[PDB]
């Protein structure tokens, strides 16, 4: 299942609809968090603000929600594609500027082809991503706990 389906939208340049799979949080029901449209704020420093992940793990076994995000349509894949060879580029991340319920801050990681997979993600513990990957846009949020229902 697709846990949030919606639209990303930096203004003009990237605005598309994307549905979200998880990657490194227990997917059960969390679309009520999520608005329809994320616009997208602005930039963040990826390659050294990694510590913000770091001051969050407190635990063992501590996750915040990772997705990946894929276009449903041809058309969302061009604008999808844009938002990602605009960061991609520039080396930074993409925030969200949105009313964020529970979530406090939420990014947009271009991930391209990694030799080694951005080290404060990786330990996803449930679901993870593929070896055979296209250029994909990430969302990075909160879970804790696994096997809901």
């Amino acid at each position: 299942n697709f846990i949030w389906k919606g639209f990303i939208n930096m203004p003009s340049v990237a605005k598309f609809v994307t549905k979200a799979y998880p990657v490194s949080g227990s997917p059960e029901y969390l679309t009520e968090d999520l608005p329809d449209s994320i616009q997208v704020g602005g930039r963040i420093s990826p390659q050294t603000v990694w510590d913000y992940v770091e001051k969050i793990k407190a635990s063992g076994t501590k996750e915040i929600c990772v997705v990946r995000f894929t276009p449903v349509t041809e058309e969302d894949q061009i604008s999808y594609t844009l938002l990602f060879a605009y960061f991609s580029s520039r080396k930074r991340y993409g925030v969200a500027a949105n009313n964020m319920k529970q979530v406090k801050d939420m990014y947009l990681i271009p991930l391209g082809a990694t030799d080694k997979i951005p080290h404060p993600l990786v330990p996803f513990d449930g679901p993870g991503l593929e070896l055979h990957r296209p250029n994909l846009l990430l969302g990075l949020i909160i879970r804790q706990k696994l096997k809901r229902q």
